[PDB]
């Protein structure tokens, strides 16, 4: 009995938006120590719907300095008296023991810990929450490890321990490599799998891909468009297409119709956010149209890939964060796809590392629109790069499909559209002048006129 509805709405990780909870209840409790519960919490909406939320409780017989109040969970009497329910991930010990627990590979009643053969976990290390994660809680061990422990929690298997764990096993190098992780069941033992969380390995001195490009990007009288950034484009495609070769070799690849039908559907609704998008669908819906038929290789994916998914070591670039098309139920997201979307994922990402810039200037800072055409040449120069970088390895340059590869840039640009049209409406020229740049680049493709 703690009043988990009173604490759990005011948490960021919390998703319950507008709605009204009927009941926050406990659907398991797993003991852990004396002091130690693990926590399976049941949020029941008006509807009927039930979302389940993944926490952690450490009890005091007395207030602990060190929580703070999005730590403090409630009070309870117990055997020995009043006792205080704190987040136990804010606690340096009781993360320790999950991390243990993992080392261990240990059973605890219906939850299954496992660490990952020939793994090395950090248990000296010291933890600290991230502030940086959002969406779960992550607890950082010195400068080694990093758990990550899932906070809404759902049925089956989760893809992003799944394709991490494909890519370590098989000594892929492009991964902060997957060192454990750990589940539970649906509904009791024998039902589904729920995932709960993952321990990676965590690289000190790394540089996300996105500030890397920024600066690039915004380096002043950089009017001839540098090598440097390009060298790291290229490498960033190397390491894309290493990927992608492991995922299909391990989880196959098969062939589908491009989807027309489900880029059509996406542009309609686009339409609706954007009317600068209704003089525009005619001519997207015919390059869609064209693919009518065409046959695409489909395998797993990434399938949420921009420069923020991607760490540059000293050593090399990784690709972290492999839940999947962000918005999608998770068989959704466990579908395998075309590879050129990933690729053209990055290549919409160079796009706004360049020109955000000029997005945020006034018009009398680029009257002449010579910033505006030194994005473009960097935009040209690193896509060129990256797509050599992705060839090297692939042995198949993504450009070849050109016609497939600039209707995902499309789709990917039509969505964007939609998006900042609601929520940033300054930053829409960008995907604006990316779709009738595009609608050409298709046009040349769809006739084979890429080079
Ligand atoms: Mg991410």
């Amino acid at each position: 009995t703690l009043a988990f509805g009173d604490w759990i709405v005011h948490r960021r990780w919390y998703a319950g938006r507008s709605r009204e909870l009927v009941s926050a209840e406990p659907a398991v409790v797993t003991p852990l120590r004396d002091d130690l519960d693990h926590i399976l919490l049941d949020v029941t909406y008006t509807d009927g719907t039930v979302e389940r939320y993944q926490l952690v409780v450490r009890w005091a017989d007395s207030p602990v300095a060190g929580f703070g109040e999005a730590a403090t969970i409630g009070t309870a009497l117990g055997p020995q008296g009043e006792r205080i329910a704190y987040d136990a991930l804010f606690d340096p010990d009781a993360a320790r023991h999950l991390l243990r627990l993992v080392d261990a590979s240990a059973t605890v009643a219906d939850l299954r810990f496992t660490r990952e053969p020939g793994a090395t976990l950090p248990l000296y290390a010291p933890p600290k929450v991230s502030s940086a994660e959002q969406s779960n809680t992550s607890v950082i061990f010195g400068k080694d490890a990093m758990l990550k422990v899932f906070r809404r929690v759902t049925p089956g298997i989760n893809p992003d321990i799944e394709l991490n764990r494909v890519l370590a096993q098989a000594g892929n190098r492009h991964v902060a490599r997957l060192l454990g992780s750990f589940e539970t069941s649906w509904a009791g033992p024998g039902t589904d799998r729920c995932a709960l969380g993952m321990v990676t390995a965590f690289a000190a001195n790394s540089a996300e891909g996105w500030d890397m490009a920024t600066a690039s990007a915004r380096e002043m009288f950089a009017d001839v468009v540098g090598s440097d950034f390009a060298d790291e484009s290229y490498r960033l495609g190397n390491a894309v297409a290493s990927v992608h070769a492991t995922l299909a070799e391990a989880l196959g690849t098969s062939t589908e119709p491009f989807p027309v039908d489900t880029v059509l559907a996406r542009l309609q609704s686009a339409a609706r956010s954007a009317p600068e998008l209704a003089g525009r669908a005619a001519a997207v819906e015919e390059r869609y149209r064209r693919l009518d038929g065409r046959a695409i290789t489909v395998q797993r994916v990434h399938g949420d890939l921009h420069l923020g998914q991607v760490l540059r070591t000293p050593d090399d670039w990784l690709l972290i964060d492999f839940e999947g098309e962000p918005g999608q139920p998770l068989d959704e997201r466990r579908r395998p796809d075309s590879p050129l979307r990933d690729v053209a994922g990055v290549l919409r990402s160079f796009e706004y590392a360049a020109y955000q810039k000029l997005v945020e200037l006034a018009p009398e800072q680029d009257a002449d629109g010579r910033l505006a055409d030194r994005a473009r040449n960097w935009v040209d120069r690193n896509s060129a790069a990256f797509c050599a970088g992705y060839a090297a390895v692939a042995g198949d340059d993504p450009r070849r499909d050109g016609d497939v590869l600039a209707a995902y840039e499309l789709d990917k640009a039509v969505y964007e559209a939609a998006y900042e049209a609601r929520f940033r409406p300054s930053w829409l020229p960008i995907p604006m002048r990316s779709i009738d740049r595009i609608l050409g680049k298709l046009a040349a493709a769809l006739e084979h006129h890429h080079h």
